[PDB]
């Protein structure tokens, strides 16, 4: 299927994408310094629940994705995991907890998401404090390649389907700009995304943080515009 683009998606509305069995994208149209583009979740079954990866940036957004899963696949969301501690990963978190979800993140991320006045999840994810430390979850593994858009930001792999979600570490390759660097590792994000690689060798499918996804092109994609940033 073709996958849908912000003329797709009206603002406020979210999509769903079916990537592989048992794994979709959610795609939310948001709005930023003048300019409007699209934000990748993923979701992935997990037995007859499903696992929520990122939010829909923010209360009402996330409220549609939540109705968007309901409609497009009708299985419960149980839990969900947030990527980094920005706005637009966790804004939403306390309508999924209201909703009975089980929200989580890596105590990096929820000390930050703290200090940062961003809604903050409720579980703590052990085991990924250390650059290339991985844990399992579900069906996916959790995967902390180092600092790179941010200093907690993990990444997301499925292995029964070869997905591979970078959330904001991975940049789709229409991206020419390194994005909002205010809390980026601009030194250690190459050497991050080089754990990705050398860890996911195998990735089919690859999903950036916004925008469309790829193969594995989009991690050299990553590091050629991290490069061109850097040397600015
Ligand atoms: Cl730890
Ligand atoms: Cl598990
Ligand atoms: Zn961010
Ligand atoms: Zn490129």
């Amino acid at each position: 299927g073709e996958y849908p683009t912000v003329s797709e998606i009206p603002v406020g509305e979210v999509r769903l994408y079916q990537i592989a069995d048992g794994v979709w994208s959610h795609i939310a149209t948001q709005s930023f310094d003048g300019a409007v583009y699209p934000s990748n979740g993923l979701i992935v079954r997990d037995g007859d629940e499903l696992l929520l990866i990122d939010t829909a940036w923010g209360a009402k957004n996330t409220a549609a994705l939540l109705a968007e899963i309901e409609k497009q696949i009708g299985l419960p969301v149980t839990r969900a995991v947030s990527t980094h501690f920005h706005d637009d990963r966790v804004g939403g978190v306390d309508v999924l907890r209201a909703a009975g979800v089980a929200t989580y993140a890596s105590p990096s991320t929820r000390r930050l998401a703290e200090v940062e006045g961003n809604e903050i999840p409720t579980h703590s994810l052990e085991g990924l404090s250390s650059s290339g430390d991985a844990v399992r979850f579900g069906p996916v593994e959790l995967f902390y390649p180092g600092a790179a858009h941010s200093t907690d930001n993990l990444v997301v792999y499925v292995p029964s389907a070869s997905v591979l979600y970078g959330g904001c570490a991975i940049h789709e390759l229409s991206r020419t700009s390194a994005g909002n660097v205010a809390d980026a590792d601009l030194a250690e994000w190459p050497t991050s995304i080089e754990r990705i690689q050398q860890r996911y060798p195998e990735a089919q499918f690859v999903i950036p943080g916004h925008g469309l996804p790829g193969g594995l092109d989009l991690l050299k994609h990553t590091t050629n515009v991290v490069k061109a940033h850097t040397n600015r």
